[PDB]
């Protein structure tokens, strides 16, 4: 771990309780990135690489920028170029999408 980084003991106080069923997603469940990219709810969670709250989705077709791991931490297992990583708040449950006015 690293004591002077970022802040606050590590492991402990995890935000992705009060996430999953406020929005009302569950691992295995079909998500959307922005209303636009449809995947499957693989990882959900903060990452390593990045900061703030993200998940490891699964497109269904080769239109991911990662593999299932991304670098030296691994998340889900899955097809090379398939595997993408998108912000949670930016991800929603499939359907019931559409502003139409704007």
């Amino acid at each position: 771990g690293s004591s002077g980084s970022s802040g606050l003991p590590n492991s402990d106080h995890t935000t992705s309780r009060a996430m999953l069923t406020s929005l009302g997603l569950k691992l295995g469940d079909r998500v959307v990135i922005a209303g636009q990219k449809v995947g499957t709810l693989r990882f959900c969670g903060t990452t390593e690489f990045a900061s703030g709250q993200w998940a490891g989705i699964e497109l269904d077709e080769p239109e991911g920028k990662n593999n299932g791991s991304v670098g030296r931490v691994q998340y889900f297992k899955c097809a090379p170029k398939y595997g993408i990583f998108a912000p949670l708040s930016k991800i929603s449950k499939l359907k019931d999408s559409g502003p139409s006015s704007g």
